[PDB]
């Protein structure tokens, strides 16, 4: 029982106080990528993890790895890049208008067919990628040439996150790497927002099997052939939602991953408790711990 | 008059802790690059500076250049870069073994001929540049092009500031670079260990007017055709010396662009004035300035 996530792995140095990422003065460094976000959550669930990814032959890369060890996430797949550096964004989660600085000539965007491991994703039930990775080539044209080869024998989940400022310049070409991901994805996970942006650009954002449009406040909803679920999101007192989505969709995977057929009322509930629980942890990697999970019902149904 | 240095201008990522740049947590940042702490120096001290560099179109690029505009330094030559982000280092200067992770596909490193301000170079009486700039093209073609264009109408200076890991894998290239650059320069500073080095690979270690040799805390060496002179440093205790060597740089060049003669004893007492008290301020601009300056017979002599 395997999920492969395949994407940015990078550091993200997030700023200790408020204000313009140009008057931030002091970062925090920390493993980020939504890739490694979830990859490091469904190992937290409870669920054999890889991730395939590339860092650079610095510190930081060896961070990285040491860190995503630590979680039990699979690191055979994580190439060292001798050329580029490890990827790093800096970012301002706080105030009303959160920004962020993603450098773009890093190691995981310079992946080539010949860096990937294809023991380890055809050793894979589910597939994860996002948009993200496809903002620059090589990385682009490799993760869609791997998706393309292993449709059929894996489940491709499929994380919209669209980071407009990362396509300035070549917007139709996202559209069409977009829509094309879309369209080879069984499982596609995006907010409102996203859905409405790119319907209004000819693009349906459907997965074939199973479609995940999350609702900011008013929790989220699951879709599949005509048959809609919504699910209010608890209310509880956040500490911290910086990994709330990507805890969603760990969840999202596993569930699928685990329960006979695609129930959306079990895997709704599931999904939204490790979701509302993330919000009591720091960080990006927020996902509960498989047995913080087990006293509740609505996840023995899915992991017990 | 006016003094312009050319070359990296980043954002210097100073580790907080001591460690391993891998595992460190929490980084400050501030405005980096040895050409641009020359630059700050020399306006401080009274004289007209300007930088000629390349920064990000991003929030770093615009905190240097506030920055630099907030020390009167002439940041028209300044370029942003559309393609490449703001030049970035992370550094641990703590320990008994400091290091440092830079980054090196960043704009200051991508400079090309149409990126320089003619007018600003030609202008100036001295132009001073060092190494670092010198280990990426195409910047590393664009600067000695340039030095050779001015060659004759401009003093040049070239700080060694040799920096072994920007150079792996083209060791062999990197000692052709520094012997043509040091055989442009009529002002040439360097550190003894950098003397020992290049000169054990047939590289002689002089400029073709004025040659510094630095000595760490002990002092400074100014040599001038056979003429030797040591210049003991004057006696403090250090608050931070990590801008010394720029803050030297910039009193040598102010120096040597004041005094009439070549007076190496007006220009010793000078230098090693404004580097003793450079060890007064924290972080990379730490020379004084010319109104803490007045006070010192030695300095009115230059400036007054
Ligand atoms: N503790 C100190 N007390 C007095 N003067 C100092 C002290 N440290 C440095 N200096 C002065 O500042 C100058 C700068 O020297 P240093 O910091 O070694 O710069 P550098 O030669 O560029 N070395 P680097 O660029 O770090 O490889 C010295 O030659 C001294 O004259």
């Amino acid at each position: 029982s395997l999920i492969a996530s395949i994407g940015e792995l990078l550091i993200d140095l997030i700023s200790v106080e408020e204000g313009d990422l140009k008057d931030v003065r002091l970062f925090e460094k920390h493993p980020g990528g939504a890739p490694a976000n979830v990859a490091v959550g469904v190992s937290r669930l409870g669920v054999k993890s890889s991730l395939i990814s590339k860092v650079g032959n610095d510190p930081f890369g060896e961070y990285l790895i040491e860190e995503l060890s630590k979680e039990n996430v699979d690191t055979r797949g994580i190439v060292k890049d001798e050329k580029k550096h490890t990827g790093i964004v800096f970012v301002q989660l706080k105030g009303a208008s959160p920004s962020f600085l993603l450098y773009d000539d890093v190691a995981y965007f310079n992946m080539t067919l010949n860096d990937i491991n294809w023991d380890i994703v055809e050793e894979a039930k589910i597939v994860n990628f996002g948009s993200v990775i496809l903002a620059r080539n090589p990385s682009r044209e490799t993760v869609m040439k791997v998706i393309k080869k292993i449709k059929g024998s894996s489940l491709i989940a499929f994380d919209v996150n669209l980071r407009l400022d990362l396509w300035r310049g070549q917007e139709e070409e996202m559209i069409k790497v977009l829509e094309e991901s879309i369209k080879l994805a069984d499982i596609v996970k995006a907010s409102e927002e996203e859905v409405l942006y790119l319907e209004n650009q000819g693009v349906e954002v459907k997965g074939s099997m199973l479609t995940a449009i999350t609702l900011g406040p008013k929790g989220f909803r699951l879709i599949k052939n005509e048959t809609v679920v919504d699910v209010p999101s608890y209310n509880v007192n956040p500490l911290d939602t910086t990994g709330a989505g990507d805890a969603f969709m760990a969840a999202l995977l596993v569930g699928i991953l685990k329960l006979k057929g695609l129930d959306l009322l079990k895997l709704g509930k599931f999904a939204n408790l490790v979701a509302a629980l993330s919000t009591q942890k720091r960080g990006a990697w927020s996902t509960p711990r498989k047995d913080e999970l087990l006293k509740y019902k609505e996840a023995r149904e899915v992991l017990a």
